[PDB]
């Protein structure tokens, strides 16, 4: 039974008893995180920015079947055109707006990829994303306001490939920890 999440807390608590077994429902998992309804205070451990690129700083290691984290995107910061491994990813923004731009995965021949559709996520909004579904890049395309995301993956994962947008080529990249349950991890 989803109940609104009262506060970031109690969100990572229903997520626990959503995990709990061995698939997931996307649908009741998405509605829960837009229910959360972003408060600054109670993240705001979790929110360590860098001047030149997207952080990521893991708030919750789930139960072996999902972890938790939160991006912090400067003014103009975004990513790679990326893959999410197998693994599902939903995506909540706590501030500000991100754009999202999917793309269909290559072909084997060498050709730039060509955006098949974009939409601008704004706060408190809750996307999805899988790689039946696509590929996509996120940005934030804001001059003036940074922007924060709350992001589930499950399972974990901790590479990706980045694809080039000239030829659809890809390469594996690990991905890594800005910081750990509020601890800069260099
Ligand atoms: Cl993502
Ligand atoms: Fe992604």
């Amino acid at each position: 039974e989803l109940l609104k999440p009262r506060t970031l807390a109690d969100l990572i608590r229903i997520l626990h008893e959503l995990f709990a077994g061995d698939e997931v429902n996307v649908e009741e998992v998405q509605a829960v995180l837009e229910a959360y309804e972003s408060n600054p205070a109670e993240w705001a451990l979790y929110a360590k920015f860098d001047q030149y690129r997207y952080t990521r700083n893991l708030v919750d290691q789930g139960n072996g079947k999902f972890n938790l984290m939160i991006l912090c995107w400067g003014e103009g910061h975004g990513s790679s055109i990326h893959d999410h491994t197998d693994s599902h990813a939903f995506l909540k923004l706590l501030q500000g707006n991100l754009k999202e731009t999917l793309f269909d995965w290559p072909d084997k021949k060498s050709n730039e990829m060509i955006k098949k559709s974009e939409r601008t996520l704004r706060e408190n909004q809750c996307a999805y994303i899988n790689d039946s579904i696509g590929l996509h890049r996120v940005e934030n395309v804001s001059h003036t306001e940074p922007a924060v995301s709350l992001h589930l993956y499950s399972p974990p994962f901790d590479t990706c490939h980045a694809f080039d947008q000239r030829t659809g080529h890809k390469n594996k990249v690990t991905m890594t920890f800005h910081s750990k349950f509020g601890i800069r991890t260099p």
